[PDB]
This record gives structure tokens, sequence and C-alpha cells, in this order.
């Protein structure tokens, strides 16, 4: 399995300008005929090298002449002695029914569908499977009419006929040149929700949402979100849809969440199907996000695509930035910013400290599907947001406009995008480009001084990025560091120096620098790195009272929540050391009081109150420690929950009851009150046992929506309440026929604090609703245990590791892309104590000796064992 290197990029020897595909479709045996119009660019003696995986070649013709100057090798068809321009015809067979890996053409229940990104099209036919080759596709599909009445591909429906023996065919044509990763085909029998969107310039777009028969009742919300996404992209970015049809197909069997195939998105049905009794507020907001995200790729990804896969972040970071802007504009900006920062600090930082650490533009890749990461996505989007911060909205939109103007119709690079932002704005981004090529999280250390005699405040800011496995050399970055200074009244002190205003976004571009502010009439309380202005670790010696002052006075809701996190961080760390010495929780009175004040603040946005009253996850808590103690973290989280439930019992029950809502609305103000109410419930579940059991049981049974019912069930599990087993059994009996709803239940089982959690998880491998054939079920049961129950996964007897090895031994052959998502908890071994590393190392060595080890797992295992 060979590494590929970004510095090896070379323009292709041949282009394909047009491809005409014919699928004679059958689950056991599909015959693909592919007629491509090719043009030599390279040396006249260069062979055409086509990618192909698991393809049965039937014939090779060049201008209709059967070709003798070719050979097959590992993953390729090499064709020699070609004219400068020619028609390539390939005929080959593939077998959808045998495709367990779910890449290329496969079976989803009774449907046939495709997944081609990153390199899945070479599983369908021999092709230039590289994103800088853009061709105009036309696609004829021939299939059994009763089994596949709907035959879908990208673009517009240009031809159709019937044939003998109950077959029919449809031809599609997509006028936009595309890399083959954007190719899609779907065959099956669906219910179809149809609607329309009229674009701002009056183009009328048929919207079509394909769902399994019987699911039309779960489709309107995805349709609404689609129109919302199209409207928003017009208002915010000035971007209109460019075709006449927009199709989305919800499939149950899918390795990822969704895919932006031009004019024909394929979606995991998890990101389509919602009804108020099956779906939570979080599902609704996720559907909106993911619908919007694939929609936004129509421009940032499709109209302008990626020159090579090392440029992935060019589309993913930028499209994540967009879906965050969408969610934030439509919903609560503060809650969105808070949650995206949780993800950054709790999940992405961990990856940047891992053996899989990489720059947002990687330099080296063995298996490209291994790089659809928190780094390329979430940190990518933080980098885009820093550009936005440096340029401001107006110049940022100008840089978007110049980007499309220069690159519409072509495959571009990260550096092109930076270049467009830089030229449109006249902001210098040459230093800034270092964020693309350097991995690891910078640590920004702040020291301050107030001088009463000169009324000057001085910040001495430094930065370093520790070395990572992949990079021995590190250099300072261009770090936009936003500050605000508060006087004793909570008023913002104007920033200025020598009689002139100073931008509150400081340019931290050196290893060490000093910033001096004048006319600081009172010793300030600083808010630092406001709105998480650079993806960095902040090191500043806060006092508790600086932090409670910020919770009370900071202008932006994000800084209030962030202050609360810095306050908690101190006491999480205190109490994990205590836990390790056998000592019970200790928390000063004035900390509990900051949280009492939040509960009883009548002016606070409930959306903000709810986030402050949501404790860091065990994953955000882990990132406060060099060496992770997963059991101490888990138990301290619980003890902190119990302590606050006891100290704030009366205030919690009052705020819980005050936020009752008899109507269920998917509306942001209602979501916010319900999130606060359920945050109050979480603590109440951990107070006095009889009261808790009554409250939780009652909520589960009286809920008129899945949000309140799951919140209850999930508190029953978390606090191991007496009602737990009956409620869990009831949900099983009601919902077992419905995989997406049962995924919620598998997650709760997988993340239970019960002593016997692993025994229960293993038994659930035999559950009526579970199957190894379904990525959703695998992730919900096995992935949630290994990744979201660190206390049990890291049981000291090493039983967690052995369990995962067993599962990955299966999945390595069945579905390597899911195997490689699931191995991730094991590759974090260097973060754990020496006894744990030794057991995890041993598990990894077991996996490395597997016969037919997939490249997907090979890459991670070898970096981890190094
Ligand atoms: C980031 C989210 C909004 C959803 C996310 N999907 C995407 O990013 C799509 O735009 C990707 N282009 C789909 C993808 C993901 C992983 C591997 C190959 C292809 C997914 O998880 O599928
Ligand atoms: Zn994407």
């Amino acid at each position: 399995p060979q590494a590929k290197y970004r510095h090896d990029y070379r323009a292709p020897d041949y282009q394909i300008t047009d491809i005409d595909l014919t699928f004679d479709l059958d689950a056991q045996k599909t015959v693909v005929t592919a007629v491509s119009q090719a043009v030599r660019h390279g040396a006249s003696d260069a062979p055409l090298r086509l990618n192909g995986e698991d393809l049965k070649l039937v014939s090779v013709h060049i201008n209709d002449e059967p070709w003798t100057a070719w050979k097959e090798e590992e993953g390729a068809l090499v064709i020699s002695n070609l004219p400068e321009r020619f028609t390539l015809k390939i005929i080959n067979e593939i077998s959808p029914a045998a495709n367990t890996a779910l890449e290329g053409l496969y079976q989803s229940g009774d449907a046939l569908c495709t997944q081609c990104e990153a390199e899945g099209f070479r599983h369908i036919t021999y092709y230039l499977d590289r994103p800088d080759v853009l061709a105009r596709f036309t696609t004829k599909i021939i299939a059994d009419k009763i089994k596949y009445p709907f035959l879908l591909s990208n673009g517009n429906r240009v031809a159709q006929g019937e044939l003998e023996n109950g077959r029919h065919w449809v031809q599609w044509q997509d006028p936009f040149p595309k890399p083959c990763y954007l190719f899609a085909l779907v065959a099956g029998d669906f219910d179809v929700l149809r609607d329309t969107f009229t674009t701002r310039s009056g183009r009328e777009v048929a919207l079509e949402l394909y769902v399994d028969r019987g699911n039309l009742d779960r489709a309107p919300w995805a349709m609404t979100s689609l129109k919302n996404s199209m409207k928003w992209d017009e208002e915010r970015f000035g971007l209109e849809y460019d075709l006449d049809i927009y199709m989305i197909v919800a499939v149950d069997f899918f390795n990822m969440g969704a895919m932006e195939n031009k004019g024909l998105n394929i979606f995991n049905s998890k990101y389509v199907l919602a009804r108020t009794d099956t779906a939570t507020d979080k599902d609704y907001l996720d559907i909106e996000r993911v619908i919007g995200h694939e929609y936004f790729h129509n421009w940032t990804g499709n109209r302008v695509t990626c020159r090579d896969w090392f440029q992935l972040s060019l589309k993913e970071g930028l499209t994540v930035f967009r879906d965050q802007e969408f969610s934030s504009d439509l919903g609560s900006r503060a809650v969105n910013r808070i949650n995206n920062v949780r993800t950054m600090r709790g999940l992405q930082f961990a990856e940047d400290a891992s053996p899989m650490a990489h720059p947002i533009r990687p330099d080296m890749v063995i298996e490209m599907n291994n790089f659809y990461t928190l780094t390329v996505y979430e940190k990518g989007a933080e980098v885009i947001r820093m550009i936005h911060t440096l340029l401001g909205e107006e110049n940022f939109q100008k840089g978007m406009q110049l980007y499309f103007e220069r690159h519409d119709g072509s495959a571009a690079t990260c550096d092109d995008f930076v270049q467009a932002m830089e030229d449109a704005s006249n902001v210098d981004l040459s230093h800034f480009r270092r964020w693309y090529s350097q991995s690891g999280t910078p640590i920004v250390t702040v020291k301050d001084d107030y001088n009463p005699e000169t009324e000057q405040y001085t910040l001495t800011i430094s930065q370093r990025t520790p070395a990572t496995p992949d990079q021995a050399e590190k250099q300072p970055l261009h770090i936009p560091f936003a500050i605000e200074l508060y006087d004793n009244e909570g008023k913002v002190i104007p920033l200025q120096k020598g009689g002139h205003p100073v931008n509150s976004v400081l340019n931290v571009t050196q290893a060490e620098q000093t910033f001096v502010f004048d006319n600081v009439y009172f010793q300030p309380v600083p808010a630092l790195l406001c709105e998480f202005s650079a993806p960095v670790k902040l090191e500043y010696k806060w006092s508790d009272q600086q932090l409670t002052f910020l919770m009370r006075h900071a202008r932006n809701d994000f800084s209030r929540w962030d202050a609360a996190q810095s306050l908690l961080a101190t006491y999480i760390k205190l109490n994990v050391a205590r836990h390790q010495q056998g000592q019970p929780l200790s928390l000063p009175v004035h900390v509990a009081d900051a949280f009492r004040a939040v509960l009883l603040d009548e002016k606070i946005d409930p959306a903000l109150a709810a986030e402050i009253l949501t404790l860091p996850s065990v994953n955000e808590m882990a990132e406060l420690f060099d060496i992770i103690d997963p059991i101490a973290i888990a138990e301290v989280r619980e003890a902190l929950t119990r302590t606050l439930a006891t100290e704030l019992a009366d205030e919690l029950l009052a705020i819980y009851n005050a936020n009752y809502q008899s109507e269920y609305r998917v509306e942001h103000e209602d979501i916010a009150k319900r999130t606060l109410r359920n945050a109050c419930l979480r603590f109440l579940a951990f107070g006095e046992t009889h009261l808790a059991d009554v409250l939780v049981s009652k909520q589960f049974h009286e809920a008129n929506n899945m949000t309140d019912a799951l919140a209850a069930l999930s508190a029953a599990v978390a606090a191991q309440l007496p009602c737990r087993d009956a409620l869990m059994q009831e949900y099983d009996d009601k919902w077992h026929q419905n995989g997406l709803v049962m995924d919620k239940w598998f997650i709760l089982q997988a993340t239970s604090p019960a002593a016997n959690v692993l025994e229960t998880v293993r038994g659930l491998l035999q559950h009526r609703s579970f199957t190894m054939s379904n990525p959703n079920r695998i992730r919900s049961l096995i992935g949630a245990f290994a990744g979201s129950n660190p206390a049990a996964f890291h049981a000291e007897d090493g039983s967690g590791y052995l369990f995962l090895v067993e599962m990955l031994t299966d999945l390595n052959s069945r579905n390597p892309q899911v195997a490689s998502r699931l191995i991730e908890p094991l590759i974090r071994l260097k973060r754990y104590d020496a006894k744990r590393q030794e057991k995890m190392r041993a598990a990894l060595e077991q996996l490395k000796g597997l016969e037919n080890l997939s490249g997907d797992l090979y890459e991670k295992i070898t970096k981890a064992l190094a």
C-alpha cells in the first residue's frame, strides 16, 4: 500500500472531455459500457493509465478497433500507442450484490445506488479517476421495470424507452463538466415528494426527494430545509442553483452522511427523515445542516472542484464554514458557535495531538478516505473563518466573487482560494498560508500588566506549536487574536494607542510580541480570543472572579459560556487528581453560585443558559490532561453533576417547570427553552432518587415529541434510575422496526455507566434491530461504545480493546471505511497510561497481522504503532 505525496502532483497525460455511459443493470451482474472522448496532452509515447478496482474487463476499442496494445496490472489498465485524439470504449462487468464495502455501485435494501467520492468511480469502470479530469457525462440506464421503476442519474432526463422482457431505460445528460467523483446513479422504487423553488432571477427548479415507500410523511422537513438553503445561499453569497432539477435520494445503507453528486445528492436517510415522534430538535437541526451543506457544494465543490485530493479542504473547510454560517444566520449564532468550539477543542485538538495529525492540506496520503477528518473539515472551516475575521464580510464576499470568476468550470487548489481572497481584499495572506501546511494546535500564552501611573495595559502574547509525529519543524502562524477589555462596571474600554483607535483583532504573527493600550482608565478584565478567533489553546492565569465577572458582563454570549468553561476547567482538573488519590469532589461555594446565578438570571437567553448548564463532555474533559484517565474523568463528571444537582435542586426544578411547553414547535425560541428544560432535567435525574425517578418516568410517558422522550430515557440510563429497564424495554417494543430510531437506543446502551455495559453491548450484536451489514447500526452500537464510552472501552482488564479487535477483524473485510472510522479510539494509545498503552499496542499488532489488511486500516495502525 503506497503513500502518495502532494508534491508529486503532475498535470494528467490525457484528458477525457466527454463520457457516454450505459449500465445494463442487475444486482448480480451489471454490464457497463463506457465511451470516452480522449485528448493527449502529454508526450506522444506516454501510455494512457486508467484506474480500476475489482472490474471484469470484457473489451477495449479505440475508434471502434479492438485494441491489442494494452495490459492490466494491479489497479490499472495501461493502454499504449494511442493517437492524439480518440474514442475509448471500455466494456466491463461489476457485481452490486457483492459490494459490501459500499463504494462504487452497490445495493441499499432493494435499491441500487452509488458512492464515488473519493475514488469509487474506478470501482464501476476503468477511468481517469482523479478530480482534475472533468468530462461531460451522459448516462443511459437499462433495468427491470418492476424492480427499478425510477432510474436516476445527474442532470436532465433526455431519452427513454421500453424494451422486451419487462425492461426499460432512461438516458440522463449533465451539461456541466465534472470529475467522476460527482457521478451518481440510483435505481429503485420510491415515494417522491415534489415541490419547486424559484430562484431570485426567476429560474424554476423542480425539487424531488426520493424516499423508501411509506416514508413520504418523514420528507417535508428536508424539503423545507432545501428551500431554506437555496434562499440563504442567494441572500448571503449571491449564489443561485444552475440546473432545472434538484434530486435527493435518502438511502439506508451509506458509509457517510451525504454526498453532493451534481443535481443528484445521495443522503444517509438519517439526514433526511424526520417526524416529531421519531426525531429530536438535534435531528431537525442536523437535517437542516447536512441538506444545506451538500447544497452549498453546488458552487464550493462542484462549479469549482479540487485539482487533487490533497486540496480536499478547499471544498470541505469552505463548505463547512458555509453550513455553519447558514445554521447560525437561521438559528442561534451563539449556540452554533459554542457547539462548533466544543467540537474543535474536544475532538479536533485530540486528532491534532494524535499519530494521524495532518495539516488541513495534507502532504502525504495512503488512503484518501482516511482524510475526511475533523482537521480537514472543522479546522478547515476555522481557517476560512480566520480569513473572514481578517477581511470582514464585504471583502470576504469580494474574494468569493473573484474565486468563482477566476475558477468557475475548473479544478482549483487551496492556494488559488487564498490568492483570490488576498487579491480582492488587498489583505496580505502570505504568512497566513502557513495554516494550510502546518499541523498541530498552537498554544497562545498571554501575560498582562496594568500601569496605574500611565493608564496603560500591556499584553505580552507568545505562541508555539509543539512538534507532531508528521512534522519535526514548526513556525509561528498569523493568529488573529480578538480581545475586549472591561472596566469595573462591565463597560467596554475603547482600544487605542497614542491617540488613535486600535483594531480589537490583534495580529499575533511572532513567537513573542507586546501590545500596549493607552487611556485604560481602570484595571481591565480582559476577554481573550473572543468568539474562538483562532483555533488555538489559550493559556492565561484567570482568577475565578475574572471568570464570573465575564459570565455576568461579557458582551457576546460566547464569551460568557467560554468563561464558564475556563471556570469549570480548573475544578475538573482539581477533582480528577483527587479522584486518583481516592478523595471525594471539592468545589468552592462561589462556583456553584455562578451556576445558581445563571439559572435564576431572568435576562439571559435560555439558549445560552442551556449551554452553560451543559457540562463539558468526557471528550472535552480529556483535552485538559496530557495523560488521559478515562475512569476518573467519567466519575468526576458524574460527581460534579450530583453536587450541582444537590446544591441547585430547588432552582433546577423551578426552571425545569417554568420552561414547560405544551405545543411542540421546531422553532428556535422553543428549541432553546426545551434545551434548558432538559439540561435542568439532566441534573434533576441525579438528585434525590425517588423524586428523580418520578420526574424522568413522567417526562418519558407524557412527552409529545422525541426530544423530551429521549432526554428522559437518556437521564434514566445516565443516572441508572429504577425506571431505566422498563422505559428501555418500552422504547424497544415500540420502535424496534425503525433502525434510525433504534440507533438512539443503541447509543444509550453503548454509553451506559452500568458495570455490565460490555456484556450488554455484545448481547446486542444479536438484537432484532442490529445488523453488521448497516453502517448506521455499527456506528450507533459499536462506534458509540469505543468512542463515546471511554470509561468502559478503557476498562482496566483490557476487555474493551479485545471487543473492538473482534469487530474490526470482521469489518476489515466487510467494510474497511467503517472499520477505519471505528479504529480511531485505539490509535489514541499514547494519551493513556503505560499499562493501557501496552494492551492497546497489543490489540493494534493483532490487527496489523490480519491477512488481507485493508490499506484504510494499514495507514492508521502503522502511524499508531510507530
Ligand atoms: C460534513 C457534513 C455536513 C456531512 C458529511 N458529508 C460531506 O462532507 C460531503 O460533502 C462529502 N463530499 C461526502 C464524503 C464524506 C466522507 C468521505 C467521502 C465523501 C458526511 O459526514 O457525510
Ligand atoms: Zn462536504
